[PDB]
DNA sequence: ATGTGACTTATAGTCCGTGTGATTA
DNA sequence: TAATCACACGGACTATAAGTCACAT
């Protein structure tokens, strides 16, 4: 149990559906599997920076900006 | 390799050094190796949240300071 | 549109070391 | 004498993330 970890996935979910994406969305854009994207949502999953920045990519975001919103999501 | 992966483990190392702390210091603080944290200064190094999370709880810092340190660090 | 358990391969992360170049004596 | 200190790097592990799937919602 991470604090930080399901802050992220929190902040993942909610930009994805603020953009009306999907997952098979996000998924083809991140180049990641759209069940590996829902595992991350669901808080099961450890991403590294590396996926965390394919992620990002994905959502059509800057790390600046999925950074500031993380610390926002953060209270 | 990655964009993100050599500015996370330069502020990690920055304000390991801000604080005067040493790799084997942090280690015991992380609760990782200290071999583990000699390759994320050196090479970068693929973290995971979890075990970025210890760092910055050994680099005793709030998880907000330290990302508004790494937004700051891509900004040029 | 998405949740999930199961699985294999890849790599994150541990634990024993050695060596070099600075100290402090 | 040394004798610690701080770090780079090794070799050989172990633990877990990565990456995918059928079948369900």
């Amino acid at each position: 149990e991470s604090f930080l970890l399901s802050k992220v996935s929190f902040v993942i979910k909610k930009i994805r559906l603020e953009k009306g994406m999907t997952q098979e969305d996000l998924a083809y854009k991140s180049n990641l599997d759209r069940t590996y994207i829902s595992g991350i949502e669901r808080n099961s999953r450890n991403l590294t920076i590396k996926s965390l920045e394919l992620i990002m990519k994905g959502l059509e975001v800057s790390d600046v900006v999925f950074f500031e919103m993380l610390i926002k999501e953060i209270l």
